[PDB]
DNA sequence: AAGCCCCTAGCTTTTAGCTATGGGG
DNA sequence: AAAGCCCCTAGCTTTTAGCTATGGGG
């Protein structure tokens, strides 16, 4: 895992973003797929944000996105659904008489990290004390780097 | 994970967050670990911001919490750092005295879900 | 725990189109 | 060091304070 860091904040943040177009239409195909990574790769370029993954289904886009918590992930979101409708509509006429807007007013936001909950909640807990979790190696290459970064 | 939603996101954002006070001073102890503890709920309670777990050591403190990606990470934080500083400095005198402020301008975030980086990317990768 | 319909101001994409711990049905 | 120390604006809470901002300088 790697660490960033704005002017106040050490961060990782990555988010698995999903949204689907209006109604679920089967749009997100061919040159509309293709054009709408394009427009996402330039908003998370100019907002500093950055695409680890990203893959469409015919009705759904899957992100999986680093932010900056500061800058705020909605704050990406609204601006790559935003210009990419205002975009593709212009370009595929079908999108535009066909639709009345191209997406919804939802998503589905998930938080990821280097490691499950459990185990996060697990080094949390054990801080009060800091004998050893004595796991096994399990999540071993994790909890190390964290106990470095807080010393 | 039980995803959340507001009135337009459904999502389950929870952060692992920890912050020092000034110049880190192993102050956090005693009664000032527990009322430090009793704000932050109070806040989280205040803020709709669930504590899922938080635990102190004695220059640091842990926070996992899950925050609504609308309302945003930095606005819980805020209002913890400062409202916590506000009350324990008032409450407690060798805490305003020895220090210009309890907290730093700095916090440590890093965001935690069900499963690992690699496991979610793998799994977007097989949208194709 | 959204996804449909409708609405508003804010802000971008501005003769658009999506947010907001938005609000209502 | 920079996140952490120093210093500053500016926005908003905690406002006879004290922490933010994809902030910015040593
Ligand atoms: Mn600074
Ligand atoms: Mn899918």
């Amino acid at each position: 895992v790697l660490y960033k860091s704005n002017h106040n904040v050490v961060y990782s943040c990555k988010y698995h973003i999903v949204w689907c177009p209006k109604y679920r239409r089967k749009v997100l195909v061919g040159a509309v797929e293709m054009r709408l990574k394009e427009i996402i790769q330039e908003v998370a370029k100019e907002l500093r944000v950055e695409i680890i993954e990203m893959q469409t289904d015919k009705d759904h886009i899957h992100i999986l996105a680093d932010i900056d918590p500061s800058f705020g992930v909605m704050k990406f979101i609204k601006t790559a659904k935003g210009r990419s409708s205002r975009i593709l509509r212009q370009e595929f006429n079908h999108l535009k008489t066909k639709l009345p807007t191209l997406w919804t007013n939802s998503c589905f936001i998930s938080t990821v990290g280097g490691a499950p909950l459990n185990v996060v909640k697990q080094y949390i807990e054990n801080q009060q004390n800091s004998n050893r979790p004595k796991q096994k190696e399990k999540w071993k290459s994790y909890v190390d780097n964290l106990q470095t970064k807080a010393l």
